């Protein structure tokens, strides 16, 4: 029985009897998510190579503009703007949302797969809105996901009801809801992380990567997988199970993604399949952030996988 | 001036005068493409789950190479990672070339969504005798053309031929492939390598050390970055448009590698040297080894230049 | 300010805190538009062909299952259907639809525009659901309107609040509003009709037309346009303005066209636009039907030339 | 056995064995088409209403304009969007010249009409450098000549010494696949097409014809009647079901409507591929030598018998 994302939110509505501004928000994102897929797809590509005679910003410019007309959000936080941004008095609505609107789009000139990440909070206040009101503990997520621009363009979404994943059919630009109430595997057999930095990594890092090559148990070696795009790691880590690293090194002392868009979502993901997301020292979702763009250590994935790391990074104390 | 595959096919076949079969092939081809990424994009998904009241995405694309092939009338055998023999075209439909191709190379991961890719080398018949599987057992030096289509973020056709290797993007609302890069050439030297590293304690030595070189270099500059999707056409353009080294080597499990020589290590070795790269298997030039079995191995190193280089030093250093 | 139908469909239901079944029923027959688009457009068509090795009937399965699977109906009346479909209990809501799937398909091989026609009921009972509950006069209507897939797919949709049109954007399978509140013309310059069966018309008919090409004053005699297909013929009334005939005659004293699915939905559209619909001797709003498939003539238009039209069949009544 | 525009037109060069031009010309056209038709679909239409924060007519003009000059197979470029003929610069000319209206019926596109792409084809024929002389040949020297209908689908309509062809595109994979050949109008249709509101200005024989289609003098069926409006969707529509369909002359028009070079002569040459017809009611359509590349013409055309019977008509009103 078949069953769309748009049917899908406006029930989810129903149950609930809330204002309307997360649904409305989420149809807004909905929209500009197709609206980035045909772009990242080259959809027009043809006129500008002069059949009748920038990707980054575009799709900034689409989430804020749609995010904007939800009349849903007050703040927003992107990986693109230096400071967050303050919705004028006529659109605001209570939501907080952080977004990076195309992660992984250095490499784009590959055609490596990209994604767009988002993490929705409410403001708790009735103070005038701020940067500060993004300053807030994952543990605080009503919602997040990401669409990931791959062979097909998949549209992850997690709520306290579960985590849900809808594809895109192009044919009628409509999401399919394709994989209900999403678990991931309790352990897996692929590791994700950049080997190159191994002259830097924590002599934990170090060890719990040893012991998948050479296994302790004496069980087959991981497979290793790294893409080098975010959302392709995380989103083929939560289909066939494994972990994904990318602890600290020289150039990234406290790691290098961004927690308030990339690392808090991908945790909210993660938690609500029954996966884990650590810091080394605590649940990312549990850190306290200081400043919108400030960085976090992350490994992730499946528990047996992430709970086998901690403790090789507590028996180095 | 803008330039489309259509229009760079046809005017390659005018400069040479040609019978024009090798024009319908890539016409052909490249239809069969445009029908594989629709597919891969999943259009028509809707209909599978339930909207009004089948073949899974490998089976369907060998059909459509398999089928576009035949209906160009200038094949006379074909061979696909999918089928154990060759196929030999009947006679009504027969032209003068062989074609081997990887019709969806990557699915056994397409469940997560990876880059996928349609793999092709394209040689011409040689002997007078009927076509049969004898006519596909050619070295990598015959090829006429080959390439590769790769389902990533977009939609991008690499096609390689004497005159060298073209870069072309598919512009869905049109179904026009768009000539974007024209003469590619590999950079001399990378900053990244790319191989399975979970398999590490099957390694040859010579594979161990230059790993070790990669990550810890002895020169004090810096270490080279890791990237390993594990979609063979996804790494292989990735290098080919960084620069660096990929790597499926021989081990003493695996002594003749993974790979499959016709339909994926000699498209990939032709389209690297046209475009000034390398690719070896450790003891020769991919491109020379002349195969007994349509479907056999083969190990590839495969790059930039002066990483390749660098590589067969440490393999001759292990004698 | 951009608008879809998704985000005007939600708002205006936040507006009036209805039970939302109606914005569902909405939500899905916007989805049958879309798929039903793309196979008007012949997508795929080259798989047919062999590539690899009716349209109304894929129409009506379309349109039956986004209603079923939305849970707001409880009859459905097709022009596809000899009777009415019965909502399994289980599926059912409050809603009565009729509607035409691919209105004008008979001549769809010569590629004219074709279109889809909807009226929506609220059921009057409690009894049973039967095909009794759609026989109510168009004056119950709580919403109507049609899709057309002429050189671009536009959608039409009618309710207490006016008239707005929504233009489909296949590359992100989008409706976005394009005519806000849309009215017709006082007056219209086009006429059309059939005019091949002159030798059968009723004799107001007659004079009706030859005012319009042999004006008795000193203006310019009207163009005529006929298409052949409904949704197009009313839509061009729509914008243009003028008039739209399929009247009775001796041999049709009922007219030709379907009452519920066809007349009704377009007289309420042509009302909500400040336009009139007449079948001669009444408002198309009034007839109380006693068929779910009887027909009815049916004049509609710009007000100006309906009122001459209802003037010259009462002279000749 | 699958069959695509791009290998139709290969393998009918392959069997002339020219020297190509021609072949490079359909191609640029067809991606033209492919083009056009995507933006009368109003694909990216959310950009224009501020999604993010030309008219049609005249993209469709720079997209064949710039296809063809591209394709270095033409010298002269006739279209209705430009008041004089367009000579290409030398180092693109070829010895093609194209006739074309780049989207017919626009007027009535703000209704979501059936709109299209009208071209032809014609050999340059003098050796003097090229000017706006060398479109000014009747149309029976057309090499090719077809149209594109943008209706409920695309469909391409390609006629030339081998016949008429149809192709639909198929907008998932932007292909156009063979689905009707050699084509062949009705001997005789039910059906007429006319805009009948200019009723108060026919001519005698046109009056006559027209009330013979009404009341039939064998006391047998009534033709039904339609009229698009747009003349690539009532001219399909005649093709496809037969019929006749007629624009004479008016008072407002008294040489005509519709243009001679690059929309009578195109859909006459299709109609007489098909074995149809199409007359001015003087002369056949192909047989008019033109004098200026923008001049009117009146055209009757369609099923051999339907037009005869009217040629019959407009004989015995002298
Ligand atoms: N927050 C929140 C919230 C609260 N109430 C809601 N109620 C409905 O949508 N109700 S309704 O479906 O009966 C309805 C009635 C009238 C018009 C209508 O127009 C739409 F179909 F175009 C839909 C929705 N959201
Ligand atoms: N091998 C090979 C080979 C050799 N010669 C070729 N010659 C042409 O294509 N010539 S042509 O373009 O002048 C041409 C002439 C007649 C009809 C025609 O129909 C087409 F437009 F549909 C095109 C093509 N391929
Ligand atoms: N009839 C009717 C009707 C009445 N109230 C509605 N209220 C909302 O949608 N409220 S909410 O946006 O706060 C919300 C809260 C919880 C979950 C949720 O789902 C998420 F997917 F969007 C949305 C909706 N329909
Ligand atoms: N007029 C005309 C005319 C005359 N000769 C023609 N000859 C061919 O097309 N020949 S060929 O197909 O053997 C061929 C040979 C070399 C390269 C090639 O590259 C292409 F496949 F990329 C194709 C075509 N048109």
């Amino acid at each position: 029985d078949v069953n769309t994302l748009t049917r899908f939110v406006m029930e989810e509505g129903r149950k609930a009897r809330g204002t309307g501004e997360l649904t409305q928000l989420l149809n807004s994102l909905c929209t500009a998510v197709k609206a980035i897929s045909s772009a990242v797809r080259k959809a027009g590509i043809a006129h500008l190579y002069g059949i009748a005679g920038k990707l980054d910003v575009l799709s900034n410019d689409l989430v804020m503009n749609m995010l904007k007309s939800s009349f849903a959000t007050c703040v927003l936080v992107s990986e693109e703007d230096k400071h967050a941004i303050i919705v004028e008095p006529e659109k605001r609505g209570k939501y907080v949302v952080c977004f990076d609107p195309l992660d992984g789009s250095s490499n784009i000139d590959c055609l490596v797969s990209v994604g767009t990440i988002f993490g929705i909070y409410r403001k708790k206040s009735t103070d005038e809105p701020s940067e500060k009101d993004a300053l807030q503990p994952g543990r605080n997520l009503v919602a997040a996901g990401y669409a990931l621009y791959g062979s097909a363009t998949m549209l992850v979404l997690a709520m306290d009801c579960g985590v849900n994943c809808f594809m895109l059919d192009p044919a009628i630009g409509e999401f399919i809801l394709v994989d209900k109430d999403v678990k991931i595997k309790k352990k897996g057999k692929i590791y994700s992380l950049n080997e190159g930095y191994a002259k830097d990594f924590d002599p934990a890092v170090t060890e719990y990567i040893q012991r998948k090559k050479f296994p302790p148990d004496n069980s087959a070696p991981y497979g290793a997988r790294y893409v080098g795009s975010m959302v392709a790691d995380v989103h083929r880590t939560l289909v066939y199970g494994g972990i994904f690293l990318y602890p600290a090194n020289k150039k990234s002392p406290n790691g290098k993604l961004r927690l308030l868009y990339e690392c808090n979502p991908m945790a909210y993901v993660m938690e609500k399949a029954g996966g884990m997301a650590t810091t080394g020292k605590e649940a990312v979702l549990d850190v306290i952030p200081t400043d919108i763009h400030q960085r976090a250590p992350v490994i992730l994935g499946s528990p047996d996988d992430v709970l086998e790391f901690l403790k090789v990074y507590e028996k180095h104390s």
